[PDB]
């Protein structure tokens, strides 16, 4: 009903469902495209792009050592 197999249509999306890290070009993909990572990595769609690069940033942030950008955990 819900998940029916169904491939994106508009897909300028790459080819990726679960990564351990970002595609430098997040800012030049659309906000559909990126859902498309947002909705397969576990993570709320509900935003503007503004929160949808951020919120990608955070889920890949947990994933990096870095130091100087806001760290975020699982929901």
């Amino acid at each position: 009903m819900g998940h029916h197999h169904h491939h994106h249509s508009h897909m300028s999306t790459p080819l990726t469902g679960k990564p351990g890290a970002l595609p430098a070009n997040l800012d030049d993909m659309k906000v559909a495209e990126l859902k498309q990572e947002l909705k397969l990595r576990s993570l709320p769609v509900s935003g503007t792009k503004t929160e949808l690069i951020e919120r990608l940033r955070a889920y890949q942030d947990q994933i990096s050592p870095v130091p100087g950008a806001p760290k975020a955990p699982a929901a």
